[PDB]
């Protein structure tokens, strides 16, 4: 029993983290086989933050200008190139700790763990969601860029995020591992702001299922709803529309608890319209939306990784 | 910016996790040098859960009866003994991934990360506190016992917890790595219940400091309080007494923000007496008490580990 914001074990990613330095600027890189991936704004100067000419800045760098360290060991750079907003530094040594891996582009509403790093060393690990507005609510300071987000499946690490930017109100933006930003953001110091965020309805439902599995059942009412009538209420409270695919993805939790998804929607409808009246669910006073249906099953069934 | 429930990187502990099986029962063990540590109730039978005769059960086991697997590799057991509530299985192979480590007994109110494991493989990592009533609010299923809690300092893993029991209401009890339980609990299936818990006042204050550091300042009032008058209010709301040592431990955060601890106590006093009126702090609708002052500094200053 119990339900926690749970991150993936980070060891496989820890073995890939390195430090990349250009002049005064150090950030993190991801070392897979003989390539180090890092944000291209490592090549930025104190002056041209507002609109860096990245191609001109990279033209003027040589391999030797990139100082890459794995622990206390310098990795010699033998090639460099830029792919969208990431640099790829070819090094002369393949990373012997390289896990089985994939580069994936996740969808809004999906979750992943972040291994927050500084100077190529890990600070901590936490779970995040890709918000509907393509930000993440992370915890990042100066020097954290190049920290990555990831999922694990059996033995395979799917890298999905690399950290680049902090936006107004303290939320975060970054790229996939092909260097393409999530959302409309750019790697320059210019007026950007996130679009308004919305609540990830399918995740709130999954978390209500987790509550029922843990014996926290007070909010279940005796009613049902149609999918259309629920979505009319979701809309007023800034919740994402619930789709049939969402309903089908909730199948396993619905089957385990014996609660039809649309019956759970009726209970969520009542919570939205009426509030929680000072009560908590799974120890929370707000409805939580950063657990996917898959996260709930993994945590409540004890799925492991090798 | 940002503030997350952040766990330690788990890689150093992942390299120590093994599976221990006696007959039908499998749980996790911790492999350090040539010793595997695990809960002694691995030797329990389907029948004598209510009050196992552990000494008689262990007398009847031989080395070969303990099946210890590291990944897919059997570790041959060459010695066994019992220390309080843990078994120590000597194996013929020292763990080449053994980190620098210590066994520590933590105090109530301190925090640590749990690497939840099943069949010797990791499921996830999350941050916990040792509650004033010597329980932890974990997330554990059948087969999780032997999972450990830990802190890291530079390169040194301090193991502080090993999981043994789930208590009524879904909270958890366990031992230090010398096999001594935290709290009045015993490893048998008998009526035990936690004493009433209380809120960890020094941690709530630390988390209010983290809020100020992140620009979430609405709850700061213009008043101060004496330590005695604050503690009279803390008592009514089931908060731990705040001690001078707690005040001094909050020194670094107080100095960083320029807010005297007793001034923060006045603001906390107002929150306790008046509620939050539907507002949130650091995205939370309840006051959070599972971040220590040290956790706040580590997260907000980007402290890393090797
Ligand atoms: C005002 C900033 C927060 C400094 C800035 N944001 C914007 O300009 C916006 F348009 C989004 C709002 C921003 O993030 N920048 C500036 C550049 C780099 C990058 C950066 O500092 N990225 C850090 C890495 N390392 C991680 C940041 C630091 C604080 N916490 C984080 O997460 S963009 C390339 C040229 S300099
Ligand atoms: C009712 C139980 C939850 C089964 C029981 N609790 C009590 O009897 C209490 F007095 C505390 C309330 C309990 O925890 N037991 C029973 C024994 C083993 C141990 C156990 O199952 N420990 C698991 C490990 N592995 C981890 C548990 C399983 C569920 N979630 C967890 O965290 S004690 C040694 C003889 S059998």
């Amino acid at each position: 029993s119990g339900f926690r914001k749970m991150a993936f074990p980070s060891g496989k990613v820890e073995g890939c983290m390195v430090q990349v330095t250009c002049g005064t600027t150090t950030l993190n890189g991801l070392w897979l086989d003989d390539v180090v991936y890092c944000p291209r704004h490592v090549i930025c100067t104190s002056e041209d933050m507002l609109n860096p000419n990245y191609e001109d800045l990279l033209i003027r760098k040589s391999n030797h200008n990139f100082l890459v360290q794995a622990g206390n060991v310098q990795l010699r750079v033998i090639g460099h190139s830029m792919q969208n907003c990431v640099l790829k530094l070819k090094v002369d040594t393949a990373n012997p700790k390289t896990p089985k891996y994939k580069f994936v582009r996740i969808q809004p509403g999906q979750t992943f763990s972040v291994l927050a790093c500084y100077n190529g060393s890990p600070s901590g690990v936490y779970q995040c969601a890709m918000r509907p507005n393509f930000t993440i609510k992370g915890s990042f300071l100066n020097g954290s860029c190049g920290s990555v987000g990831f999922n694990i499946d059996y033995d395979c690490v799917s890298f999905c995020y690399m950290h680049h930017m902090e936006l107004p109100t303290g939320v975060h933006a970054g790229t996939d591992l092909e260097g393409n930003f999530y959302g409309p953001f750019v790697d320059r110091q210019t007026a950007q702001a996130a679009g308004t965020d919305t609540t990830i309805t399918v995740n709130v439902l999954a978390w209500l299922y987790a509550a029922v599995i843990n014996g926290d059942r007070w909010f279940l009412n005796r009613f049902t709803t149609t999918l259309n009538d629920f979505n009319l209420v979701a809309m007023k409270y800034n919740y994402e529309p619930l789709t049939q695919d969402h309903v089908d993805i909730l199948g396993p939790l619905s089957a385990q608890t014996g609660i039809a998804v649309l019956d759970m929607c009726a209970s969520l409808k009542e919570l939205l319209q009426n509030g929680m009246n000072g009560r908590t669910i799974l120890g929370s006073a707000l409805l939580e939306d950063e657990f996917t249906p898959f996260d709930v099953v993994r945590q409540c069934s004890g799925v492991t990784f090798q």
